[PDB]
Protein backbone atom coordinates (compact mmCIF):
# COMPACT_ATOMS: atom_id res chain seq x y z
CA UNK A 1 0.00 0.00 0.00
CA UNK A 2 2.50 2.19 -1.19
CA UNK A 3 2.21 5.69 0.30
CA UNK A 4 1.28 8.17 -2.28
CA UNK A 5 -2.46 5.69 -2.80
CA UNK A 6 -2.64 6.06 1.44
CA UNK A 7 -2.35 9.60 0.81
CA UNK A 8 -4.34 10.75 -2.25
CA UNK A 9 -7.17 8.42 -1.30
CA UNK A 10 -7.51 9.27 2.31
CA UNK A 11 -7.08 13.13 1.29
CA UNK A 12 -9.79 12.91 -1.26
CA UNK A 13 -12.35 10.69 0.51
CA UNK A 14 -12.36 11.49 4.26
CA UNK A 15 -13.87 14.97 3.30
CA UNK A 16 -15.84 13.83 1.09
CA UNK A 17 -17.70 11.76 3.61
CA UNK A 18 -17.72 14.86 5.71
CA UNK A 19 -19.33 16.60 3.49
CA UNK A 20 -21.88 14.25 2.52
CA UNK A 21 -22.75 12.65 5.28
CA UNK A 22 -22.03 8.95 4.31
CA UNK A 23 -22.30 6.61 7.19
CA UNK A 24 -20.22 3.89 5.70
CA UNK A 25 -17.68 3.60 2.36
CA UNK A 26 -15.40 1.33 0.34
CA UNK A 27 -12.79 2.17 -1.96
CA UNK A 28 -10.25 -0.09 -4.38
CA UNK A 29 -7.78 1.46 -6.13
CA UNK A 30 -6.13 -0.42 -9.26
CA UNK A 31 -2.54 0.68 -9.64
CA UNK A 32 -0.82 -1.28 -12.05
CA UNK A 33 -3.16 -3.87 -12.41
CA UNK A 34 -3.08 -4.27 -8.43
CA UNK A 35 -6.21 -3.77 -5.82
CA UNK A 36 -5.45 -1.59 -2.58
CA UNK A 37 -8.40 -1.18 -0.18
CA UNK A 38 -9.75 1.24 2.41
CA UNK A 39 -12.90 1.18 4.12
CA UNK A 40 -14.62 3.33 6.56
CA UNK A 41 -17.63 3.65 8.81
CA UNK A 42 -20.84 1.59 9.33
CA UNK A 43 -22.42 -1.05 6.99
CA UNK A 44 -24.99 -1.42 9.96
CA UNK A 45 -25.39 1.70 12.15
CA UNK A 46 -27.91 0.16 14.39
CA UNK A 47 -25.91 -2.77 15.15
CA UNK A 48 -22.61 -1.15 15.20
CA UNK A 49 -21.11 -3.07 12.03
CA UNK A 50 -18.18 -1.30 10.60
CA UNK A 51 -17.48 -1.33 6.30
CA UNK A 52 -15.63 -4.24 5.84
CA UNK A 53 -13.83 -5.40 2.36
CA UNK A 54 -16.75 -8.20 2.53
CA UNK A 55 -19.43 -5.79 3.08
CA UNK A 56 -21.89 -5.94 0.26
CA UNK A 57 -23.08 -2.90 -1.56
CA UNK A 58 -26.06 -2.35 -4.03
CA UNK A 59 -24.67 -1.06 -7.03
CA UNK A 60 -27.62 0.12 -8.67
CA UNK A 61 -26.93 1.03 -12.35
CA UNK A 62 -23.60 0.03 -11.78
CA UNK A 63 -25.60 -3.34 -12.75
CA UNK A 64 -26.00 -1.93 -16.05
CA UNK A 65 -22.36 -2.87 -17.16
CA UNK A 66 -22.81 -6.51 -16.13
CA UNK A 67 -25.97 -6.68 -18.19
CA UNK A 68 -24.14 -5.00 -21.28
CA UNK A 69 -21.11 -7.58 -20.77
CA UNK A 70 -23.90 -10.63 -20.63
CA UNK A 71 -24.99 -9.31 -23.70
CA UNK A 72 -21.80 -8.50 -25.08
CA UNK A 73 -21.43 -12.46 -24.50
CA UNK A 74 -24.17 -13.66 -25.53
CA UNK A 75 -23.78 -12.00 -29.23
CA UNK A 76 -19.90 -13.51 -29.02
CA UNK A 77 -21.25 -17.26 -28.67
CA UNK A 78 -24.02 -16.34 -31.82
CA UNK A 79 -26.75 -15.93 -29.72
CA UNK A 80 -28.10 -12.89 -30.58
CA UNK A 81 -27.25 -9.91 -32.51
CA UNK A 82 -27.52 -6.16 -31.60
CA UNK A 83 -28.80 -5.85 -35.69
CA UNK A 84 -31.79 -7.98 -35.06
CA UNK A 85 -35.47 -6.47 -34.64
CA UNK A 86 -36.26 -6.49 -30.58
CA UNK A 87 -39.59 -8.71 -32.28
CA UNK A 88 -37.01 -11.40 -33.06
CA UNK A 89 -37.10 -12.47 -29.48
CA UNK A 90 -40.36 -11.27 -28.14
CA UNK A 91 -43.00 -12.19 -31.05
CA UNK A 92 -46.16 -10.90 -29.07
CA UNK A 93 -44.42 -7.44 -29.26
CA UNK A 94 -46.91 -6.58 -32.56
CA UNK A 95 -47.42 -3.12 -32.22
CA UNK A 96 -45.95 -1.23 -35.44
CA UNK A 97 -44.20 1.06 -33.73
CA UNK A 98 -41.44 -1.43 -32.97
CA UNK A 99 -40.95 -1.78 -36.54
CA UNK A 100 -37.40 -0.78 -36.74
CA UNK A 101 -36.32 -1.14 -33.01
CA UNK A 102 -33.23 -3.19 -32.68
CA UNK A 103 -31.33 -4.65 -29.81
CA UNK A 104 -28.81 -2.41 -30.54
CA UNK A 105 -31.80 0.66 -29.66
CA UNK A 106 -32.73 -1.06 -26.49
CA UNK A 107 -29.25 -1.48 -25.13
CA UNK A 108 -27.72 2.10 -25.78
CA UNK A 109 -31.23 4.06 -24.99
CA UNK A 110 -31.98 4.41 -28.01
CA UNK A 111 -35.14 3.14 -28.78
CA UNK A 112 -37.05 6.59 -29.29
CA UNK A 113 -37.79 7.73 -25.91
CA UNK A 114 -38.50 4.56 -23.36
CA UNK A 115 -38.70 5.86 -20.31
CA UNK A 116 -36.79 5.81 -17.74
CA UNK A 117 -38.61 3.55 -14.92
CA UNK A 118 -41.07 0.53 -15.79
CA UNK A 119 -44.34 2.10 -13.98
CA UNK A 120 -44.45 0.78 -10.32
CA UNK A 121 -47.88 -0.44 -11.31
CA UNK A 122 -46.38 -3.09 -13.94
CA UNK A 123 -45.79 -6.02 -11.59
CA UNK A 124 -47.23 -9.13 -13.56
CA UNK A 125 -45.54 -10.16 -17.06
CA UNK A 126 -48.77 -9.39 -19.07
CA UNK A 127 -48.47 -6.29 -17.18
CA UNK A 128 -45.11 -5.66 -19.08
CA UNK A 129 -46.25 -7.13 -22.58
CA UNK A 130 -48.99 -4.29 -22.33
CA UNK A 131 -46.55 -1.45 -21.46
CA UNK A 132 -44.36 -2.22 -24.47
CA UNK A 133 -47.14 -2.61 -26.94
CA UNK A 134 -48.73 0.85 -25.58
CA UNK A 135 -45.53 2.50 -25.54
CA UNK A 136 -45.53 5.79 -28.37
CA UNK A 137 -41.91 6.72 -29.17
CA UNK A 138 -41.21 10.24 -29.08
CA UNK A 139 -38.40 10.07 -31.92
CA UNK A 140 -37.43 7.91 -34.64
CA UNK A 141 -35.05 4.94 -33.82
CA UNK A 142 -31.48 5.70 -33.31
CA UNK A 143 -31.97 9.47 -33.23
CA UNK A 144 -31.80 10.15 -29.72
CA UNK A 145 -30.46 8.93 -26.20
CA UNK A 146 -32.62 8.91 -23.53
CA UNK A 147 -31.04 6.90 -20.25
CA UNK A 148 -33.73 4.30 -19.80
CA UNK A 149 -33.79 1.15 -17.04
CA UNK A 150 -37.20 -0.06 -19.74
CA UNK A 151 -34.65 -0.10 -22.72
CA UNK A 152 -31.16 -1.63 -21.22
CA UNK A 153 -33.65 -3.65 -18.97
CA UNK A 154 -35.40 -5.07 -21.79
CA UNK A 155 -32.11 -5.61 -23.71
CA UNK A 156 -30.69 -7.62 -20.85
CA UNK A 157 -34.07 -9.85 -20.59
CA UNK A 158 -33.83 -10.91 -24.33
CA UNK A 159 -30.55 -11.09 -24.92
CA UNK A 160 -30.54 -14.22 -22.46
CA UNK A 161 -33.59 -15.73 -23.80
CA UNK A 162 -31.91 -18.11 -26.53
CA UNK A 163 -29.81 -19.28 -24.11
CA UNK A 164 -32.95 -20.74 -22.27
CA UNK A 165 -31.45 -19.51 -18.92
CA UNK A 166 -33.32 -17.55 -16.58
CA UNK A 167 -31.43 -13.71 -16.26
CA UNK A 168 -29.84 -14.60 -13.02
CA UNK A 169 -28.49 -18.21 -13.83
CA UNK A 170 -27.25 -16.55 -17.09
CA UNK A 171 -25.22 -13.50 -15.09
CA UNK A 172 -24.07 -15.97 -12.85
CA UNK A 173 -22.51 -18.91 -14.79
CA UNK A 174 -21.64 -17.00 -17.77
CA UNK A 175 -20.05 -13.75 -16.11
CA UNK A 176 -19.51 -14.08 -12.39
CA UNK A 177 -18.76 -18.05 -12.21
CA UNK A 178 -15.85 -16.98 -14.75
CA UNK A 179 -14.61 -14.21 -12.75
CA UNK A 180 -14.69 -15.67 -9.55
CA UNK A 181 -16.93 -12.80 -8.04
CA UNK A 182 -18.18 -15.21 -5.92
CA UNK A 183 -19.37 -12.55 -3.43
CA UNK A 184 -21.36 -10.73 -6.44
CA UNK A 185 -25.56 -11.21 -6.13
CA UNK A 186 -28.60 -10.17 -7.93
CA UNK A 187 -30.75 -12.08 -5.09
CA UNK A 188 -28.42 -11.78 -1.29
CA UNK A 189 -28.44 -15.54 -0.29
CA UNK A 190 -29.45 -15.79 3.79
CA UNK A 191 -25.53 -16.94 4.01
CA UNK A 192 -24.10 -13.74 2.94
CA UNK A 193 -26.85 -11.50 4.89
CA UNK A 194 -24.53 -10.68 7.66
CA UNK A 195 -22.69 -8.61 5.52
CA UNK A 196 -25.55 -6.95 3.18
CA UNK A 197 -24.98 -3.56 4.35
CA UNK A 198 -27.99 -1.23 4.93
CA UNK A 199 -28.45 1.55 2.81
CA UNK A 200 -29.41 5.13 4.45
CA UNK A 201 -32.27 7.96 2.89
CA UNK A 202 -33.15 10.52 5.43
CA UNK A 203 -31.70 8.95 7.96
CA UNK A 204 -33.43 5.43 7.43
CA UNK A 205 -32.32 1.76 6.80
CA UNK A 206 -33.74 0.67 3.35
CA UNK A 207 -33.08 -1.88 0.86
CA UNK A 208 -33.84 -1.89 -2.49
CA UNK A 209 -37.48 -3.33 -3.10
CA UNK A 210 -38.60 -5.52 -5.71
CA UNK A 211 -39.66 -3.99 -9.06
CA UNK A 212 -40.24 -4.71 -13.10
CA UNK A 213 -36.77 -5.44 -14.81
CA UNK A 214 -34.67 -4.97 -11.57
CA UNK A 215 -31.97 -7.56 -11.79
CA UNK A 216 -30.99 -6.63 -15.35
CA UNK A 217 -31.02 -2.52 -14.84
CA UNK A 218 -29.85 -2.34 -11.05
CA UNK A 219 -30.37 -5.30 -9.33
CA UNK A 220 -26.68 -6.20 -8.42
CA UNK A 221 -25.16 -6.21 -4.76
CA UNK A 222 -21.12 -6.78 -4.67
CA UNK A 223 -18.08 -6.69 -2.74
CA UNK A 224 -15.46 -4.38 -2.93
CA UNK A 225 -13.07 -6.92 -3.55
CA UNK A 226 -15.27 -8.55 -5.98
CA UNK A 227 -15.34 -4.66 -8.11
CA UNK A 228 -12.14 -4.33 -7.69
CA UNK A 229 -12.02 -7.46 -9.68
CA UNK A 230 -14.47 -6.66 -12.58
CA UNK A 231 -12.67 -3.62 -13.01
CA UNK A 232 -9.48 -5.57 -13.34
CA UNK A 233 -11.14 -7.54 -15.97
CA UNK A 234 -12.54 -4.96 -17.73
CA UNK A 235 -9.21 -3.29 -17.67
CA UNK A 236 -7.48 -6.25 -19.18
CA UNK A 237 -10.10 -8.27 -20.98
CA UNK A 238 -7.19 -10.28 -22.89
CA UNK A 239 -5.95 -12.37 -19.44
CA UNK A 240 -9.78 -14.10 -19.44
CA UNK A 241 -9.92 -17.55 -20.40
CA UNK A 242 -13.29 -17.68 -21.78
CA UNK A 243 -13.67 -16.76 -25.09
CA UNK A 244 -16.91 -15.16 -25.31
CA UNK A 245 -16.66 -13.66 -22.16
CA UNK A 246 -13.40 -11.98 -23.60
CA UNK A 247 -15.13 -10.69 -26.60
CA UNK A 248 -18.22 -9.61 -25.00
CA UNK A 249 -16.07 -7.56 -22.45
CA UNK A 250 -14.64 -5.48 -25.35
CA UNK A 251 -17.92 -5.26 -27.45
CA UNK A 252 -19.20 -3.66 -23.60
CA UNK A 253 -16.56 -0.93 -24.15
CA UNK A 254 -16.61 -0.45 -28.22
CA UNK A 255 -18.11 3.13 -28.85
CA UNK A 256 -22.05 3.13 -30.92
CA UNK A 257 -23.58 6.65 -30.21
CA UNK A 258 -21.91 9.57 -29.25
CA UNK A 259 -23.29 12.61 -27.69
CA UNK A 260 -21.13 15.67 -26.84
CA UNK A 261 -17.90 14.56 -25.50
CA UNK A 262 -18.78 11.22 -24.40
CA UNK A 263 -19.36 7.57 -26.64
CA UNK A 264 -22.32 5.02 -25.22
CA UNK A 265 -21.09 1.55 -24.46
CA UNK A 266 -22.90 -1.15 -23.39
CA UNK A 267 -23.74 -0.31 -20.01
CA UNK A 268 -20.20 1.27 -19.94
CA UNK A 269 -20.15 5.16 -21.35
CA UNK A 270 -16.66 6.27 -22.29
CA UNK A 271 -14.68 9.55 -22.80
CA UNK A 272 -11.09 9.88 -24.43
CA UNK A 273 -8.59 10.18 -22.00
CA UNK A 274 -7.33 12.94 -21.28
CA UNK A 275 -11.00 14.16 -19.95
CA UNK A 276 -11.86 17.30 -19.04
CA UNK A 277 -13.05 16.90 -15.51
CA UNK A 278 -15.44 19.66 -15.75
CA UNK A 279 -16.68 17.56 -18.49
CA UNK A 280 -16.81 14.07 -16.76
CA UNK A 281 -18.02 15.82 -13.28
CA UNK A 282 -20.93 18.61 -14.15
CA UNK A 283 -21.95 15.60 -16.89
CA UNK A 284 -23.02 13.00 -14.22
CA UNK A 285 -25.43 15.26 -12.79
CA UNK A 286 -28.59 13.68 -13.29
CA UNK A 287 -29.55 16.94 -14.92
CA UNK A 288 -27.38 16.01 -17.76
CA UNK A 289 -26.85 12.23 -17.46
CA UNK A 290 -30.67 12.09 -17.40
CA UNK A 291 -31.53 14.67 -20.52
CA UNK A 292 -32.63 13.60 -23.49
CA UNK A 293 -29.95 14.22 -25.80
CA UNK A 294 -29.49 13.97 -29.83
CA UNK A 295 -26.82 10.79 -30.64
CA UNK A 296 -24.67 10.86 -33.85
CA UNK A 297 -24.15 7.07 -34.81
CA UNK A 298 -20.80 5.69 -35.01
CA UNK A 299 -21.03 3.39 -37.82
CA UNK A 300 -19.27 0.99 -37.54
CA UNK A 301 -18.85 1.14 -33.52
CA UNK A 302 -15.49 2.01 -33.31
CA UNK A 303 -13.86 -0.96 -31.10
CA UNK A 304 -13.03 -0.57 -27.46
CA UNK A 305 -10.24 2.25 -27.46
CA UNK A 306 -7.50 1.71 -25.02
CA UNK A 307 -7.38 5.35 -23.83
CA UNK A 308 -10.84 6.21 -22.67
CA UNK A 309 -11.82 7.07 -19.10
CA UNK A 310 -14.21 4.31 -18.95
CA UNK A 311 -17.03 4.83 -16.05
CA UNK A 312 -21.00 4.15 -14.55
CA UNK A 313 -22.35 5.48 -11.80
CA UNK A 314 -25.06 3.99 -9.88
CA UNK A 315 -27.76 4.60 -7.25
CA UNK A 316 -30.17 3.01 -5.23
CA UNK A 317 -32.40 4.56 -2.36
CA UNK A 318 -30.16 3.75 -0.01
CA UNK A 319 -26.81 3.55 -1.78
CA UNK A 320 -24.46 5.39 -4.19
CA UNK A 321 -21.80 3.74 -6.27
CA UNK A 322 -18.88 4.67 -9.19
CA UNK A 323 -16.45 2.80 -11.25
CA UNK A 324 -14.17 4.59 -13.28
CA UNK A 325 -10.83 3.18 -15.05
CA UNK A 326 -8.32 3.95 -17.87
CA UNK A 327 -7.42 0.67 -20.05
CA UNK A 328 -4.07 2.17 -21.18
CA UNK A 329 -2.77 3.44 -17.72
CA UNK A 330 -3.53 -0.02 -15.52
CA UNK A 331 -5.52 2.34 -13.03
CA UNK A 332 -8.94 2.28 -12.00
CA UNK A 333 -10.89 3.15 -9.05
CA UNK A 334 -14.27 1.71 -7.24
CA UNK A 335 -16.46 3.67 -4.87
CA UNK A 336 -19.24 1.80 -2.75
CA UNK A 337 -21.56 4.06 -0.36
CA UNK A 338 -24.37 3.23 1.60
CA UNK A 339 -26.26 6.92 1.10
CA UNK A 340 -26.90 8.03 -2.56
CA UNK A 341 -25.37 11.55 -2.54
CA UNK A 342 -24.87 13.55 -5.27
CA UNK A 343 -23.01 12.07 -8.75
CA UNK A 344 -20.85 15.14 -9.38
CA UNK A 345 -19.36 14.41 -5.83
CA UNK A 346 -18.31 11.22 -6.55
CA UNK A 347 -16.68 11.65 -10.06
CA UNK A 348 -14.98 14.59 -8.57
CA UNK A 349 -13.30 12.73 -5.89
CA UNK A 350 -12.71 9.77 -8.54
CA UNK A 351 -10.53 12.39 -10.82
CA UNK A 352 -8.93 13.95 -8.16
CA UNK A 353 -7.87 10.41 -7.07
CA UNK A 354 -6.62 9.05 -10.59
CA UNK A 355 -5.25 12.13 -11.87
CA UNK A 356 -2.60 12.08 -9.19
CA UNK A 357 -1.87 8.63 -10.13
CA UNK A 358 -1.65 8.68 -13.57
B1 LIG B 1 -29.40 3.74 -11.94
O1 LIG B 1 -28.70 3.78 -10.61
O2 LIG B 1 -29.03 5.03 -12.59
C1 LIG B 1 -30.94 3.62 -11.60
C2 LIG B 1 -31.50 2.84 -10.59
N1 LIG B 1 -32.82 3.03 -10.55
C3 LIG B 1 -33.71 2.49 -9.69
C4 LIG B 1 -33.30 2.15 -8.40
C5 LIG B 1 -34.21 1.61 -7.49
C6 LIG B 1 -35.53 1.43 -7.85
C7 LIG B 1 -35.94 1.80 -9.11
CL1 LIG B 1 -37.62 1.58 -9.55
C8 LIG B 1 -35.05 2.34 -10.03
N2 LIG B 1 -33.14 3.90 -11.53
C9 LIG B 1 -32.03 4.30 -12.17
O1 LIG C 1 -14.67 -2.78 -38.11
B1 LIG C 1 -15.39 -2.11 -37.08
O2 LIG C 1 -14.66 -1.07 -36.38
C1 LIG C 1 -16.47 -3.09 -36.29
C2 LIG C 1 -16.74 -4.41 -36.63
N1 LIG C 1 -17.67 -4.88 -35.77
N2 LIG C 1 -18.01 -3.87 -34.91
C3 LIG C 1 -18.88 -4.00 -33.88
C4 LIG C 1 -18.70 -3.23 -32.74
C5 LIG C 1 -19.56 -3.40 -31.66
C6 LIG C 1 -20.59 -4.33 -31.72
C7 LIG C 1 -20.74 -5.09 -32.85
CL1 LIG C 1 -22.02 -6.24 -32.93
C8 LIG C 1 -19.89 -4.94 -33.93
C9 LIG C 1 -17.28 -2.77 -35.21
Amino acid sequence: APQQINDIVHRTITPLIEQQKIPGMAVAVIYQGKPYYFTWGYADIAKKQPVTQQTLFELGSVSKTFTGVLGGDAIARGEIKLSDPTTKYWPELTAKQWNGITLLHLATYTAGGLPLQVPDEVKSSSDLLRFYQNWQPAWAPGTQRLYANSSIGLFGALAVKPSGLSFEQAMQTRVFQPLKLNHTWINVPPAEEKNYAWGYREGKAVHVSPGALDAEAYGVKSTIEDMARWVQSNLKPLDINEKTLQQGIQLAQSRYWQTGDMYQGLGWEMLDWPVNPDSIINGSDNKIALAARPVKAITPPTPAVRASWVHKTGATGGFGSYVAFIPEKELGIVMLANKNYPNPARVDAAWQILNALQ
